[PDB]
This record gives structure tokens, C-alpha cells and sequence, in this order.
């Protein structure tokens, strides 16, 4: 696809509308989530757009290449890593990522998967543990929602 | 996909949930939906899995051969034409099809599209109207949901 969308809820207050669009070879994300607690939070788009188990059956990370948890800037990262989006202090966090990893088409495409909102902030496969290279000790996934094709 | 679900849901009443399986050159779609109205209701995969204004932005029939409307049995119908699901005097319908026209993989995949339940029965494209041969006056769409990939 061209463009594609995902609609964020959870059993929780969190919420949003996340647009996609193939600009050559990267996506362009934007929208945004409300609901969330102030700072940092993971961002990253899990592998299986299964939500019969809501948020649970996502499985885990994006990563066709069975590399380890990082952040979007790093060559060693998960396909769907795309770091932290932050809230302000009204729970607000305002989605702007050009990536150039992710894809709307081929082998790497998104559309179908999910996008997932943690309930902490990334740490980039920094952390010192286990946990944080496969999912930089996030925690909790408070909303996702299959990306499909849009407009 | 060899398997796919739609997670049928509105802002009414009804609701269910559709699976789906590859079986040769066919699709099995099996499933339940309650919450209906006594009888019977057209049943189609609309072309877009766009749910951002609710069952409205799903489109139009997912008809990719530019088809008039008929039956799941008609030479001349649109590639998510599936008729009709019943409900008996509870409320609930069985969904029970084989389809050999719909695919879960290749040109005619339904995999990201929106599986529609709607509001009157399907004529079957024999009404002897334009709308027939277009919807088949089905009516108002009551619940609709992105078909994704299961396991
Ligand atoms: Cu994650
Ligand atoms: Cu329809
Ligand atoms: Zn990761
Ligand atoms: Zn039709």
C-alpha cells in the first residue's frame, strides 16, 4: 500500500490514530494518542495482527532478521523498533517519525501487524538485561490495533 | 495467510467473530453472530479494512472483475458477494459457506479488507433495481471488521 492507518484502544484510557505513507524507500508516521502518563513510552509494531487476546496475541517484535531489541537510529534493531513517543503533561504525545526500515510493501510491510503503545519509556536494548534486547523493558502494552490500508 | 478472523463489531447490538481457512483452491469461513434480527442478512467483504468512520469507510463490495452483484452461486457477482446468514428466533446466526472465489492469498485476497453482516437480507442482485445490482438492498451495515491473519 501507499498509505495505511492503525486505531489504537486498549481495555484502558489510551487511544489513537496512527497514518503511514511511503515517501521512496521510508514511512512517515504521524497522529496521535491521548490518555498517557507523561514522558516516555514504547512505540513499536508487533509482529501479529492478532487481537483476539487483545494486545497479547500480537507476539512479539517485528524483527525478520532475528536481531536484537534497539532504537530506530540503531543498525542493530528489530524491523518494527521505532523508539518512544512522549505525552505532555495533559497525556498527550503527538506521533512524527520518518523511518526508513519499516515498509508499506514487500517483505517488510507493516500492513497487517500491529502497532503497540507501552506503558513505559524504550530503552534501546541499553538496559543491562536480558529483557531489554527483546523488548527494551516497556512493560505493558496499553494499546494496538492492526494497520490496514488507507486512502 | 492460511487462516484469517474478522472481529465483527458496531454501535448496535451485534456482533461475532468469522474465521476463515485456505482449503485448496476454497476459503471455509465458520463463525456466529448474535445480536441479529430474525432472519436474513446480506453477508460481504467490502473492499477497504478502513475503519475510520466506522463500517462507512469499508467501501464499496470487493469486486476487483468490475461484476454486478449476485449470489455466492452466480456466475455474475462481485468477489465478496457470500449471501445471506440466517439467525433463528434468538438472534443468532451460524456461519457455514465454502467459497471457491474469495482467497486468502494472491490478487483476490480478503486478508485486510472488512467483512460486513448487514441489516436486510440479500436479494442476490434479482430485485429489479439499480441499487439490487450493486448491494443487493441489503441495507444498513450493523457490524464490520478488518480480516487479519490467525494462526
Ligand atoms: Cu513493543
Ligand atoms: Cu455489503
Ligand atoms: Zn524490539
Ligand atoms: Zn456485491
Amino acid at each position: 500500500a501507499t498509505k495505511a492507518v492503525a486505531v489504537l484502544k486498549g481495555d484502558g484510557p489510551v487511544q489513537g490514530t496512527i497514518h503511514f505513507e511511503a515517501k521512496g524507500d521510508t514511512v512517515v508516521v504521524t497522529g496521535s494518542i491521548t490518555g498517557l502518563t507523561e514522558g516516555d513510552h514504547g512505540f513499536h509494531v508487533h509482529q501479529f495482527g492478532d487481537n483476539t487476546q487483545g494486545c497479547t496475541s500480537a507476539g512479539p517484535h517485528f524483527n525478520p532478521l532475528s536481531k536484537k531489541h534497539g532504537g530506530p537510529k540503531d543498525e542493530e534493531r528489530h524491523v518494527g523498533d521505532l523508539g518512544n513517543v512522549t505525552a505532555d503533561k495533559n497525556g498527550v504525545a503527538i506521533v512524527d517519525i520518518v523511518d526508513p526500515l519499516i515498509s508499506l510493501s514487500g517483505e517488510y510491510s507493516i500492513i497487517g501487524r500491529t502497532m503497540v503503545v507501552h506503558e513505559k519509556p524504550d530503552d534501546l536494548g541499553r538496559g543491562g538485561n536480558e529483557e531489554s534486547t527483546k523488548t527494551g523493558n516497556a512493560g505493558s502494552r496499553l494499546a494496538c490495533g492492526v494497520i490496514g490500508i488507507a486512502k
